[PDB]
């Protein structure tokens, strides 16, 4: 019968996204998402901002990006080198806006940044003592992602 | 066409099963699982034995279990901190249990221990030096889960 | 009915197809996946070269083989203890090839190897210091499985 074969085929589906849901939490508590809290991954692989931006993108995530002093803390801690955050002023010099949009708030700067050094910095990276400092986006560093709580 | 078609689902259907079953190995192979060993993995969160025990049931695991000498090792280089075990005396004081039933057969108690002490305490929790010591269950200790070898 | 939820079901499949690539993606960049270069994993655990080579064609992988010294410090630094390669002489005494198919192109033998040492050596496998050394299938080395680029 059709209507069987359609029904259990359903109920297959079903069991499919349920396993998977599964599996997706499995990894995440194995990755070190704390409940109720955003989790952050790193292949350890340095690469322009650009190139870390449209990698979390691809795994549905975005660049980290340090809300307060616990997060900045974790980020540093899954980073283990400098590494690119989700904040950036390159659509209006002097204000730093966070990849997924609005106005930068809580900050980690270092003594006298951001300062858009030189020829310009427009990017910025959380070095390993957990401080930030505004970089070139076309420099080299850490891809670190971050996902929903 | 509609047989065929619903004929070449149920096989990509199949292909898809295969394929998650394949993802969830190579996950516990990464997460160091041991051929024919039980596979203890944590998120390093500290919190209450109830939820421990409602995240690891989510996760289709229990909470950590030690059997053997082997087991426990296993379990206490994953934790590296205190870490509840899924076994309780809530029922009959003294006679602890294992959350999956059952009569505690091997055990690690430091010296002293078990005590009761205070108002109570009816759960457990293998210290960093693999010694357990029983615990109240409200009390906040890093959460392990293990699954099946 | 039967056409359109037929319809939506293909849809279904196709949707939780992309979700497991994804969840593949992630894995893998949480594993240290490079952009571009294959990777390699490991449980961490000691078998013989028969077992090793089972576990990764399981996995849909193959035993670790170094075909230069970039991704020969890369397995080493991921086994961490001596593991075996995907290289043998089981074939014909003194020829190594790739479990893959075959003979050498890059090779790191440590001084004096392979020499065939005693009853006889047809495995190899990658000492912490990175040199190669031909020893028997029969010793059980770290597995570290190898993944496409
Ligand atoms: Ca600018
Ligand atoms: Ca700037
Ligand atoms: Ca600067
Ligand atoms: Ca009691
Ligand atoms: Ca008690
Ligand atoms: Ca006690
Ligand atoms: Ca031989
Ligand atoms: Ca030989
Ligand atoms: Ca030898
Ligand atoms: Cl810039
Ligand atoms: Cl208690
Ligand atoms: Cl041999």
């Amino acid at each position: 019968a059709i209507e069987v074969k359609l029904a259990n085929m359903e109920a297959e589906i079903n069991t499919l996204k349920s396993k998977l849901e599964l599996t997706n939490k499995l990894h995440a508590f194995s990755m070190g998402k704390k409940s109720g809290k955003k989790f952050f991954v790193t292949n350890h692989e340095r690469m322009p901002f650009s190139k870390v931006k449209a990698l979390c993108s691809e795994l549905r995530g975005t660049v980290a990006i340090p809300r307060n002093a616990e997060e900045n803390k974790a980020i540093q801690e899954v980073a283990k080198t400098s590494a690119f955050l989700g904040i950036t002023d390159e659509v209006t010099e002097g204000q730093f806006m966070y990849v997924t949009g609005g106005r930068l708030t809580y900050s980690n700067w270092k003594k006298d940044e951001p300062n858009d050094h030189g020829s310009g910095e427009d990017c910025v990276t959380i070095v390993d003592n957990g401080l930030w400092n505004d970089i070139s986006c076309q420099k080299k560093k850490t891809a670190v992602c971050e996902f929903p709580a």
